[PDB]
DNA sequence: AGATTGCAGCACCTGAGTTTCGCGTATGGTCACCCACTACACTACTCGGTCAGGCTCTTACCAGCTTAACTACAGTTGATCGGACG
């Protein structure tokens, strides 16, 4: 049901991998504030290459835009509903 | 019409053809980092010219004389020059 409510599909058939789904859960927790890709990377505990390669699987669910943070160039992520 | 026997029907364990799958193994693709090369504008030390300072060499002497040449006066002859010719 959590899978279905967030992705629109059940765990039994959804195309999103477990790691990418946990990324989505972090964006779900942050809601209206959303998460920048580096704080997401730090909180999930994985590197920016891995985060970027995974985020492709969910870019249709997320509104995004560029921003500059701690001298690095990053994007903000928000679920469409927020 | 009974003692001997086969048909074949019931049920349950089993087997392969067929399928879906997981992984190896390996291949094209994302993207993040940091490197090499280039270059417009700059930093800064030296060399170089110019100037003064002031120590330095070398001159040539005054009138006279006494060792040395010129420096004017002077006369018939050049050959460019004017200006007109062909």
């Amino acid at each position: 049901s959590l899978w279905t409510l967030l992705t629109g599909y059940t765990k039994k058939e959804s195309t999103i991998g477990n790691s990418a789904f946990e990324l989505l859960l972090e964006v779900a927790k942050s809601g209206e504030k959303g998460i920048n890709t580096m704080d997401l990377a730090q909180v999930t505990g994985q590197d920016p290459r891995s985060v970027t390669g995974r985020i492709k699987k969910i870019n249709h669910l997320l509104t995004s835009s560029q921003l500059i943070y701690k001298g690095h160039v990053v994007k903000q992520l928000k679920l469409k509903k927020f």
